[PDB]
Formats: C-alpha cells, structure tokens, sequence
C-alpha cells in the first residue's frame, strides 16, 4: 500500500530515535555530520529544509485530519529561522530608505578579489514595494526564512540577538560565482565584531569601505524555500485546512517574497545590455521572476540607525515555483495577500516564469541556465550575439560556475515537479485553453519524453569511464531526442541521471507563438547515479504529469500512461532501498579531496579569530594565485574548520585521502570516499512520492 510506505517513512523521518531532527525540534540538514554540498556540515539546516518539513505534515495531517504538526512546524519556523520576534532581530529596519535601498558594489569573478569596493558607482534604483508592506502589515521587518542555521552552535559563534536559542543564525557564501561550499568562510548573520577581525568583524572579508566597518546584521533568503514553504500551504488549504492565522501567515510570506522579483541594486531592467544602466523608477527594476536571493541588514547597537536590501539580477529556472506563484494569484489558489499589489504581481510572475521555462527548454527537451540583468556582476555590456529573455542576458550557469549551477540532474526534478503539479491544478480547476495552461503543458510534456530515455528499473545503463552514456554500438550519446541507451539486466537497481553538460543558446525571447524550438541548445545528459531524493522528485513529476493528461482527456495519455508506470515501478524498487531509517544508497564523493585542499582565500594583512577560536588565516597557507586577481593567502576547509577533526567520520575520510588520493595528478587511484546519507530533503521528496501516487492514482 502506497499509503502506508507513506506512513512508514513519515514515521521514521520523525522519530526521536533517529536523529533527523535537533533536541530543539529543528531538522537537520542530514543525520550525519560530515557532509558538504551547500550547507558545509550535516547539522546546519536551511530553509529548504524547513520548507521540506511543511510539506511532509501537509500531507500527514489530510491522511490524519490532524493538522496540529503542520502548525507546530510552522510555529518552530517562525521561532528559529524566519528573524521577526514577537528584542528586535532586524534592529533599524524601520530606517531603511526606499529611495536608496543600497550602496553599490560589483561581483567579482574569483573569491581573490573581494573585499569589493563600497563605491556606489551605481546609484539604486526606487523600491516599490516597501510602502505597501507597511501599510499592510504595519511593519516592514521581513517575514522570509533566512537559508542558513547552525543548529548545533557548532561554529560557536552563538546567538547574539536570541541568546536562549542554541540555533545560531549563519552564512557563508558572499563571494561570488568562484566561490564553492568549499571556498567560503562561516561567519555569523549578526556580527557585534568579537569574532573576526578586531574592530572589524567578518565585514571587511567581503565589502571595503572608508571606514572601520559597524557592527551590523544581514539575513539572505532563498527563494525557492520560502516559495515550497508557500506550496505546501496552497495544498493543505486544498485538502481542507482552514486556520486563517496561518493562512495569513503564508500570505505574509509571500507579499515580502516579492523582493526577490528586482534587480539587486533596483536598476532597470535591460538596462545595463549596453554597460550603461540607470535607476529603476516604479517597477522599472521588477523582472517578475524569483532570483536566487533578497539579503537584508542594519546596523547594530545604538549609533547605527541605518538598514538597506537589495535583490538579486540573477535568475536560475530551478527556483522558480509557479505553483507557490498561482496560489499568490488566483481566488483558486486560495493564498491572495492584502497589499494593493502582491496578487497582480504574482499572477504576472506566474506567467513570466511558464514563458522562461519555454524559453530554457533545450531541442532534446531539457531546462537551460536562466538569465541576468547584471552580466558579470557589475552591469556589464552583453556580448555579442547573446540570447535574451525580457532584456535580460541567457545564463548557462547562474550565479554558480564551481560547480555550474544547472549541471545537476535534481535541477531538473525539481521545477519539472513543479510544473507537472501546476498543469494538474489547472485542468482541475476548469483551465484546458490559457496561453498558461498551454505553455505549462508543452513544457512538461517535452520534458517528460526526454527525462523517460535516462531512467532504468531493473536494468542497468551502460556508461564510459567519463559518464557518457552508451548506445548498443557503443557510441556516446550526446543529447538529441530518441536517445537508445544501452543496458543490462539488473533485478531490483535503478538508475537516473545525475548531470547535464551545456552547450550553445536558446533563441532570444520574442513570446510563446514566435518560439523556434532552439535547435542551438544543447543537453548531453549523463553519469547515471541512484539518488534517492531525486528519485522522489521525479516520480511526483510523473505522477502529476500522468494525473493531469487523465482529468484533461479523461484517459491517461501514451506518455501519461508511461509517466504513470516509470512512478509506480521507481516506488516499487526504492521500497528495496529502505533502511529503516530512509531511502538510501551509498555514494561516492571524489569531491572530497576539497577538504584537504589549499583554496580557502584570505586578503594579505587580515587576521582573526573563527568561531572556534583558531586563528585565521593562522600559518598552514599557500600563496594565492595571482592569475585570479588578489594578493593573499590560501588555508584548507579542515583547518579553517578544526572542530571538524573531531568528528567520528573524520579518521577514516583522512585516511582514505591518504592511501587513495594523489595530490600531483589530483586524482583518487584506489577509489573516492563514500556514504551512505540520511538527508531530510531526499527523505521528504520519498515520502511524498508514496502519498502523492497514492492520491492522485490509486485513489482517482
Ligand atoms: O541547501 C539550500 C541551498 C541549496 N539549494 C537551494 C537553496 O534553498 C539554498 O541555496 C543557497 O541559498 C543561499 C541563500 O540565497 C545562497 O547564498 C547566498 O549567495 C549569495 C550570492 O551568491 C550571497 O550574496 C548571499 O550572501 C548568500 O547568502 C547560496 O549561494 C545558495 O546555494
Ligand atoms: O558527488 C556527486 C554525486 C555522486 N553520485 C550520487 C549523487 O547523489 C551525488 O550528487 C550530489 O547529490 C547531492 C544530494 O542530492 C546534491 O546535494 C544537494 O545539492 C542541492 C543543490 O545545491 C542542494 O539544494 C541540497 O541541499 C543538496 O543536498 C549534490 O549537489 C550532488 O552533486
Ligand atoms: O552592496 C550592498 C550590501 C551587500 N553586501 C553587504 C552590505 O553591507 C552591503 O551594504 C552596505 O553596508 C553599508 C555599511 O556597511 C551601508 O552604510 C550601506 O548603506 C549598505 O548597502
Ligand atoms: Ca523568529
Ligand atoms: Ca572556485
Ligand atoms: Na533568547
């Protein structure tokens, strides 16, 4: 019963026997410690996480019609990751200038050349929306999940704004597309500068300016977390839940959300396509889609009465979430705010967000990159010749080159989930005939035939030595529609793919009825893996998919009917995979030589203290490379990290880098470490593919 699979792993994800989650009640990011992949250790958490969390008790409480875990997650939310207190956690925001939101700076292309400069070179543009947030609400302290906790204290910077709270409010990443997981430096979110640098904090790492920096406070949301936190509330009301004052509260959530559709420093959209941009006036710098973050700060303490934000010029495919956007829009959707202008704003991003995935979708059938309106982080002139969507420069790799943010497969399930959800909805509410509906459809439908040719059940895909996979003649199959891979019998093995390599454009964006297919661009899918949380993802997309070709037509179509049996045979075999504690599969990660190396940049002349009390850079360094642009030093994660050394998987990781990693070729010769994870994310996308086939197959 694929009901009570459902049950089974909700049970085991919320166990206290198991460890997913803190003594606080906070889910962890994974129940093992050594990990590093976004979060740089297993017991941090995020808000994806958080938004995971609300999904699973959605669906749990239709099963049980009990909704009260579903509201105490929600209330362990609001209390640990979202910074609005009901003593202030954003002190001064209510000096924020909405005629000058920020100061501005340029990205940089490596890590080396930060601090950047606090010039102002670009006046910011008008925020539109801050007038209304107060007047709605009555404040304009931001109601949206920081993406990054450190629920352990384990980088001991503590909580300097809610000092009960053993969850600290981090991060890490501020220099730019270089920057890796592994690149960066933990630093606290609020920063009274007793770490750090003396009288500077960890500020002057990443923005200089005349001055010794204040002491100050900054958050960062991820807008894909926040919008699932939305879906999972646009489902519950769905399947019947009724309490406004957490209806509300999603509403609220998506009204402040509505940061993340403007251009970081509020220029106008287009407007640096020539290097020259101006300042947005109105919603001149609103480009209606979810970029990858809104951060907003302010000083701390009693002389520093000042606060700004910015958005974000870069927008990734994979962050979209037009389900979150319907539900925002529509009296259908159910989650319409109280602002003059959230609800219109959402209902033009629903469809800026269909018209993208259109654009993106490669000739094999594949979502590309994204787009920019800020082209090197600095508003720089589009080359030559570059697709645009909306003036807005296509982007292989948003934000991201190490590694290129739309290479990973689960980039693809994610918002192919979504979409799959979001044709679903549309033809249960009575829509077969909007541009909408049609562009949802076209897209997931070319998706789903391409997605079908790379994932094997009871067979095994045949691959070279570089991940490409194989034909019958045993030649690379390097994209194209009608892929024939090769394969072996293999009772009881799945398969999916794990990456994508990129090449060429999708043609500019001229509308829906004027698109050309892109014969230019380019998915070569490969190195097939078994990812279980990727596997949960796709088969909802399957089941959606299959599900809305049935109350469309009122048969499940060929490809619904192939959709439909890829899900119920992907549940069938991970049910093998169970563990008792999750879903799982072992992995290996030849990635983890970055623990170990030098390539953790410092500034020359910078020394402080980290949050475990090592001095850093301290004295186990490299020099930089000056072909990156800055003059400093190079230490390593690990001792950046010396409490990581403590860990009990740590030993063996070491003495695996030891025996099997060579450090000249850069290569491991005896095999790469591996593990078996118990992510809450991937547990969550498990749990929910059971219920979701469930409600959507076996009970209509
Ligand atoms: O595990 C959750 C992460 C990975 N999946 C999607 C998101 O839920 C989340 O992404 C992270 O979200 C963070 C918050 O937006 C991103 O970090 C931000 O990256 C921004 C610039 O790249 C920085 O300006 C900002 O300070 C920093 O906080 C980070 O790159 C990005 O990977
Ligand atoms: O090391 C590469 C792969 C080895 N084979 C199995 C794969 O499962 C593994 O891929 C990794 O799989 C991880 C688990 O799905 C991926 O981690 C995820 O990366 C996502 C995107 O950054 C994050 O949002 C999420 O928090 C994080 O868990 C990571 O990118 C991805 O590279
Ligand atoms: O470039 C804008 C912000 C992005 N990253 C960190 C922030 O401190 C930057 O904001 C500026 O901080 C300044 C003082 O430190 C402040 O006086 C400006 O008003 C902010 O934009
Ligand atoms: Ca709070
Ligand atoms: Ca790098
Ligand atoms: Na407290």
């Amino acid at each position: 019963s694929n009901k009570e699979r459902f049950l089974t792993l909700y049970h085991q994800i919320k166990s206290d026997a198991n460890g997913y989650f803190s003594p606080e009640g906070i889910p962890y990011h994974s129940i093992e410690t050594l990990i590093c992949e976004a979060p740089d250790y297993g017991h941090m958490t995020t808000s994806e996480a958080y938004s995971y969390w609300l999904w699973l008790e959605v669906l749990y409480g239709h099963y049980t019609r009990d909704w009260s875990k579903l509201e105490a997650a929600w209330d362990n939310m609001e209390k640990y990751i979202i910074p609005v207190n009901e003593n202030d956690e954003q002190p001064h925001m209510s000096a924020y200038n909405p005629s000058s939101p920020a100061t501005y700076a340029s990205e940089k292309p490596y890590p080396d050349q930060y601090p950047s400069q606090l010039s102002g070179a670009r006046p910011a543009g008008q925020d539109p929306i801050d007038g209304e947030l107060k007047s709605t609400y009555g404040t304009n302290e931001t109601y949206l999940m920081h993406w990054l906790l450190d629920v352990d204290n384990w980088y001991k910077y503590g909580n300097l704004l809610n000092p009960s709270h053993k969850a600290a409010y981090v991060n890490t990443f501020q220099r730019g597309q270089q920057e890796s997981v592994w690149e960066a430096i933990p630093h606290p979110s609020q920063d009274d500068k007793s770490f750090g640098k003396p009288n500077e904090g960890f500020m002057s790492l990443f923005t200089k300016e005349n001055q010794v920096p204040a002491a100050q406070w900054r958050y960062t949301n991820a807008t894909d977390a926040d919008a699932r936190a939305i879906q999972a509330i646009y489902w519950a009301k769905e399947l019947g839940y009724n309490n406004s004052t957490y209806l509300d509260k999603a509403k609220k959530m998506g009204d402040f959300l509505r940061y993340g559709m403007y251009d970081k420093y509020f220029q106008t959209i287009g407007s640096g396509k020539q290097g020259n941009p101006y300042p947005g006036n109105g919603k001149g710098a609103c480009h209606y889609l979810m970029a990858w973050y809104t951060s907003w700060g302010g000083g701390l303490g009693d002389y520093a009465n000042w606060s700004w934000r910015i958005g974000a010029s870069h927008c990734h495919q994979g962050y979209q979430n037009p389900v979150a956007a319907y539900a925002l829009s529509s009296d259908k959707g159910g989650l319409k705010p109280s602002s003059a202008t959230g609800a219109s704003d959402w209902e033009k991003t629903l469809k800026r967000q269909l018209e993208f995935y259109v654009w993106l979708q490669s000739k094999e059938g594949a979502i590309a990159g994204g787009a920019t309106n800020s082209w090197n982080g600095d508003y720089s002139a589009y080359p030559a010749g570059r697709s645009t969507f909306y003036d807005m420069a296509y982007e292989d790799a948003p934000v991201y080159h190490d590694p290129p943010s739309n290479n990973w497969f689960g980039m693809q399930a994610w918002p192919m989930e979504r979409v799959a959800e979001l044709y679903y909805i549309f033809v249960k509410d009575g829509d077969k005939t909007s541009e909408n509906v049609q562009m949802a459809k076209s897209c997931i439908t070319k998706w789903v035939n391409y997605a079908l040719d790379y994932i094997f059940i009871g067979s095994r895909p045949v691959s070279d030595e570089e991940g490409y996979f194989l034909d019958d003649q045993g030649r690379r199959i390097l994209g194209g529609t009608n892929a024939t891979v090769a394969t072996t019998s293999a009772p009881g093995e799945f398969w999916l793919p794990g990456n994508i390599a990129w090449s060429g454009q999708p043609d500019t964006w001229n509308g829906f009825q004027s698109a050309t297919g892109n014969p230019n661009l380019t998915a070569v899918t490969k190195d097939p893996t078994q990812d279980t949380g990727v596997l949960g993802s796709l088969v909802k997309a399957f089941t959606f998919f299959a599900a809305a070709t049935k109350l469309e037509t009122g048969n499940y179509t060929a490809l619904g009917v192939r959709a439909k049996d890829a899900a119920a045979q992907l549940l069938e075999v991970a049910w093998n995979y169970n563990d008792g504690v999750g879903i799982v599969t072992e992995e290996e990660r030849e990635d983890y030589d970055r623990f170990f190396k030098k390539e953790v940049y410092f500034p020359n002349g910078w020394n402080g203290t980290f949050g475990q009390g090592n001095q850093i850079p301290g004295s186990s360094t490299i020099p930089s490379d000056p072909q990156r642009g800055g003059n400093g030093v190079y230490t390593s994660f690990a001792d950046l990290r010396p409490n990581i050394k403590q860990d009990p998987a740590w030993s063996s990781l070491e003495s695996k880098y030891q025996s099997s990693f060579n450090e000249a070729t850069g290569k491991w010769e005896n095999g790469a470490p591996v593990f078996t994870y118990h992510r809450f994310w991937s547990q969550v996308d498990m749990a929910t593919a059971y219920a979701e086939y469930h409600r959507l197959i076996n009970l209509e």
